């Protein structure tokens, strides 16, 4: 379903959110993106709330 | 200034804000990012007006 992306960091800060075909999925896509990128924050991931947590 | 950044695409959607030295920076900061991402949407840029327009 619909997932939802909360940036945590100092050089960024914000909230994106996108609709995966699954928790395997936009877990999948959004990890892509925020593994590096300088950030490499903290990673939260919520299923049954919709959510994700970076945290630099 | 402050500078901001629009997001438009399909995989990805928001608005990002950050504030540089200048429109040279800001300009050259957001750049770094949005040229790849596999989006590398089509790229405006708006000084006077603090804004960019990224277009997937």
């Amino acid at each position: 379903m619909q997932y939802k992306l909360i940036l945590n960091g100092k050089t960024l800060k914000g909230e994106t959110t996108t609709e995966a075909v699954d928790a395997a999925t936009a877990e999948k896509v959004f990890k892509q993106y925020f593994n590096d990128n300088g950030v490499d924050g903290e990673w939260t991931y919520d299923d049954a709330t919709k959510t994700f947590t970076v945290t630099e």
